[PDB]
């Protein structure tokens, strides 16, 4: 697992569209940003039919209703080398205050903004721009 | 964390079971298998009691109510080295298409299938034999 | 990740008020613990405004409410070096029973005990003091 320090000679690099505050003692914290977010409306049959969702538009603030599942577009933009994973975790302070996410992982040669899934167990609300997630990052042992 | 390449020799000794497919730029993507499947319909009181299982035929496709967990085993069987684990994670698709899971692991030692918890967040269904979850190797810093 | 016999040598300098028996294969068992737990009764509006919190008696038993989210105080207490961080997954007996928890870190440096956020699927409960998180190490590759 890489460092604060070794974290912080990937931005601009391997994490684009950054802010130097969000480099932790051994992660970076990714944010939620966008135009808009989506509801999922009607569940998935998987693999074949993916979920409805309903369009949001972000403003400053996301409205979320208990028990439903939001997708957000992360304000980072990733560039992963095929030396390199990252694990999503989700930041304490949402895990303590009621939202749900499960752990995925961000592969090695990745390219582009990750859309995270965050579910509210309660009808409540997250501010647009804020961290929600706690990223660690993996070394693979061969590239 | 161990690449493709390194899961690869894996398969027919540590994953068996498996699908040349599922294994991944750095983990290998466990499916769900299996003549049944259980939908908790009864909350546990641990350690002593147990949830409450209903069995079902899993024909072709799980049918999942919205607020329920569901137990799959696993295609694959495993048989790890005590020098091994694995951190199970939620496969991107599932989590962005509102299914739940918690993070766990097999540890170092285990040997057999394993039976994963999916919970629904809405009516939905999944696929008798599609991956479900992003399997993560960790090795240990000593056996 | 340590071993079970790298995380004997934590005991009593890293993990405060430990179990002997909770070291694991390849991890240590945390302990749900304290006077009281929480259940999360209204939505947190992040950053902001956090989750409305009731407080409850824990004596014996926890007893929680499906779709539900409660925090409780983990018997560990932490000390965590400069190069050293753990991973917070679910025990396993959890989450096949119809517990959730989302993955989180306790980052290095971290000092006391953790508040873990458990969410009922069911009416449950859980006991105090039963293990109820699989912590796995993670070494930092520098301090």
């Amino acid at each position: 697992i890489l460092s604060h320090q070794s974290i912080k000679n990937l931005l601009g690099k391997v994490i684009l569209n950054y802010s130097e505050e969000n480099v932790r003692e051994n992660g970076y914290d990714l944010r939620i940003c966008g135009d808009k977010y989506y509801e999922l409306v009607q569940g998935a049959e998987l693999p074949e039919k993916k979920a409805t969702l309903r369009e949001i538009e972000f403003k400053e603030r996301a409205i979320l209703s208990a028990n439903h599942t939001y997708l957000f577009e992360s304000c980072e933009e990733f560039n992963m080398p095929a030396d390199l994973a990252v694990l999503i975790t989700l930041k304490s302070t949402l895990a303590r205050n009621g939202f749900l996410a499960p752990p995925t992982v961000i592969d090695a040669g990745y390219k582009g903004k990750v859309n995270v899934a965050i579910t509210a167990v309660y009808n409540s609300s997250l501010k647009k721009g804020m961290a929600t997630h706690h990223l660690i990052f993996l070394k693979l042992d061969k590239p």
